[PDB]
């Protein structure tokens, strides 16, 4: 969690790359939906603007969390290619990769950790 790191600095990034998040709550003139980029650090997900930033927008553990493909997340074509980290009690994290596979991979990669 807290303390802020730089993309560049994150130790052992098993994945990385651009995701498309969706926005909190409602009101968000142009888009719900933001690139950032994210990188899984060991078991903390970090997410920055670019992958330069001397700083996270914000991060999460991903202990408790459960990782799967959502179709629901938007209404256009894209829909295919969204994905969530998601738990009962716990804040929601919904994304959009770059194609299927790339979503599969990300959550191929967050579940063989989630071991």
């Amino acid at each position: 969690q807290f303390p802020p790191i730089a993309a560049q600095d994150l130790p052992f990034v098993i994945k990385a790359g651009y995701l498309e998040k969706r926005r909190k709550d409602h009101s968000f003139l142009g888009f719900e939906w933001q690139k950032r980029w994210c990188a899984l650090s060991k078991t903390v997900f970090y997410y920055y603007g670019s992958d330069k930033d001397k700083q996270q927008k914000g991060e999460f553990a991903i202990d408790g969390y459960d990782v799967r493909m959502n179709n629901t997340l938007r209404k256009d074509g894209k829909k295919d290619c969204c994905f969530e980290i998601c738990a009962p009690d716990k804040r929601i994290y919904q994304f959009t990769a770059a194609s299927p596979k790339d979503a599969e991979e990300w959550v191929q990669q967050l579940k063989f950790i989630l071991q």
